[PDB]
């Protein structure tokens, strides 16, 4: 049977395959058919059906893994399409994790004698961003950050090391976002969440500028002004708010400026995307902040897919975790951000 | 003299009055008729110009006040109307606070020979806080919360007795959010903000809605289901999510429903300004919670006009403070909401 693990989110399914490719040829000949044209359709496409998606540039290649080297595949789809995932399934032993485990569990039934083990969330995330950066990204650095994140003229993507890696605050940026404490490979909880996250940046989105995809909200974000919308500090004072260290760009109200008939009148939809993007960046990156400082921890990571194809957002975040702790955290970031559940689910494997 | 206080915030100008009641009689005829017609102007109207308006309701009376008994009047106006106020005054020692007393700094002293002395928001708004529980609501308590604010059929109103007031996290909700620590009467902190506050609640419910005063916003939100909007734990768990003590009605993801077309259109606006009233809300408690636990402080008070006529949102932030802190925190709140700073403002006249 193939070696699947699957995190079903409130948004994406996320999908890693361990490809064998120390396949011999006794074991090729005893492999049966619908055995061999799964893994024939999963390697030789790149789309699947017409929402499904395989990162092929975040593949792990040559990966000895339950004593087998094979590659490490990551394959994305929208939960909504999840029924036609179980249909084309009805034409293995599965780890599931995420929420979509529980609630999806028997749909994943009506699969004949498939078994559904279903992992935590928590210890999923966890195992799977800790295997990843131990295997390394095909020898380079999973871990990385944005050096120099106050001045833009020197700004620039850097490897980090997370050799040991405890203590650290994760943030997972899904739908909504959830803040782990993790202390050691056994000792990690759950600090807080909140849910101010990415699906409230899609949908605010839709509603204010029509949008149709995460990747067209996030283009209009990139032609627009926030401050267009926001109302910051120097509208409020004409210039900084000296005494508590406030700098007159600071957003004092975040859409504050949208109580005028016309300025509502006169603002663009990109200029309301990238409101909308920079509110909901700037409060994660607020929380993420006030939890480092209550857990003393000093490194932050930044996972889940509201990151991905997103550099404005991980620019902001680097850029404003640095100025307002004063130097104190660091905003790091994994390049299999949205995987790392889907990764420890696959991981579980040997416990069945 | 008159002898005011005044606010100027980045939505509203506060200004506490105090109207002397012991006049004697050379005192009433040594006074200039200028100032007999502005005591006579604003203790006998209730609305001044189209926007104007004495609260009433909140008037301390035969307060002393400076080796005087009078009463402390409340009056509020946009500040987009400063100019008509500005006018009017050219047709005085001003003790002025909040972001406008900087900006309009000059506007005021085209006003001729008038002083105008800025104090910080901080010492003001302490300052006036302290002040009005000390003298009591004309003998009732300024202080209040939500008893059994878990139970709707048992909760309700009852007062809360402030004579060591000591420590205390002022949240103050404004257009953005102030978050301070006040350990004594001369030691205290701004311990961070939120940009996410009353200004973001009525400029994204006007887009989102097209209501045109933050009252009809409120009546909007009273009609309205939020879950409509926003996903929900049991949305993505189809339950609780036991491991993490995360109820099925919690909100994982604000307006985490508007990323499918198809809800976006069968929506309401009543439903849109109650899923955003209870976004704002929430993250506000969020956020105090945190940095009461940081601060070790289990007292909070919210202050501002985000929760004027506003009894869904201190409701809401009563039983989510009681909730998510398993009863460590109270959510305390003041009558006099809207106007510390000018109060304290007013208190700062001696000085001069
Ligand atoms: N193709 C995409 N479609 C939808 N959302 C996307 C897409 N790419 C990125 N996103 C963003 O990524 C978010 C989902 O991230 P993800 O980590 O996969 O959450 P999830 O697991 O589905 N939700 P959760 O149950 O809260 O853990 C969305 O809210 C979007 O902001
Ligand atoms: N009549 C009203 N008009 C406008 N906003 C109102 C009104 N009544 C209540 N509000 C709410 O109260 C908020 C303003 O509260 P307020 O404490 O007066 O802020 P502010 O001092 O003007 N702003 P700031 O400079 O950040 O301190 C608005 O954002 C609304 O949510
Ligand atoms: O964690 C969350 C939200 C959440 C839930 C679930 C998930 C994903 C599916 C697993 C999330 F990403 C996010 N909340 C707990 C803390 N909240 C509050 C609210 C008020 C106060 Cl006063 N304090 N805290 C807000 C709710
Ligand atoms: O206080 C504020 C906002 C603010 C300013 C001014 C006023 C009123 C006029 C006086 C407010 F009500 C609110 N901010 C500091 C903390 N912020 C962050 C952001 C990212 C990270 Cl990572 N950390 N912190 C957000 C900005
Ligand atoms: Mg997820
Ligand atoms: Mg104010």
């Amino acid at each position: 049977s193939p070696w699947f693990g699957m995190d079903i989110g409130g948004t994406l399914v996320k999908l890693s395959y361990f490809e064998p490719i120390d396949i011999t040829a006794e074991e090729e000949q005893e492999e049966v058919e619908s055995l061999k044209s799964i893994r024939k359709y999963l390697t030789s496409n790149v789309a699947y059906g017409s929402t499904g998606i395989r990162d092929v540039h975040l593949e792990l290649k040559d990966l000895t893994l339950f004593g087998r080297r094979g590659n490490l595949h990551f394959i994305r789809f929208p939960t909504q399409d999840l029924p036609t995932f179980i249909q084309m399934g009805r034409d293995t032993v599965l780890c599931a994790t995420g929420g979509g485990a529980y609630k999806f569990e028997k749909d994943f039934r009506t699969i004949g004698n498939l078994h559904l083990h279903k992992l935590d969330e928590l210890d999923c995330l966890v195992k799977g961003l800790l295997y990843i950066d131990s295997v390394s990204f095909n020898g380079q650095a999973e871990c990385y950050y944005f050096a120099n994140a106050s001045e833009p003229e020197r700004c620039q993507k850097m490897p980090f090391n997370l050799d040991d890696p405890y203590p650290l605050l994760v943030v997972n940026i899904g739908s909504g976002v959830s803040i782990l404490a993790v202390h050691s490979k056994d000792n990690y909880k759950r600090v807080t969440g909140t849910s101010l996250g990415g699906g409230t940046f899609l949908g605010l989105c839709s509603l204010l500028t029509g949008c149709e995809s995460f990747e067209e909200a996030l283009e209009m974000a990139s032609k627009g002004d926030s401050t267009q919308a926001d109302k910051l500090v120097r509208d409020i004072y004409g210039g900084d708010y000296e005494r508590f260290g406030l700098p007159g760009w600071a957003v004092a109200s975040s859409f504050g400026n949208m109580i005028y008939k016309e300025k509502r009148e006169s603002v663009s939809k990109e200029d309301l995307a990238r409101a909308t993007l920079v509110t909901i960046t700037n409060n994660i990156g607020s929380v993420a902040r006030m939890c480092a400082v209550n857990e003393k921890i000093n490194r932050v990571v930044f996972v889940g897919n509201f990151l991905r194809v997103n550099t404005l957002s991980m620019k902001l975040l680097a850029y404003a975790l640095d100025y307002w702790s004063k130097g104190q955290l660091k905003a790091l970031f994994l390049e299999h951000e949205g995987y790392f559940g889907a990764v420890g689910a696959l991981l579980g494997l040997p416990n069945f």
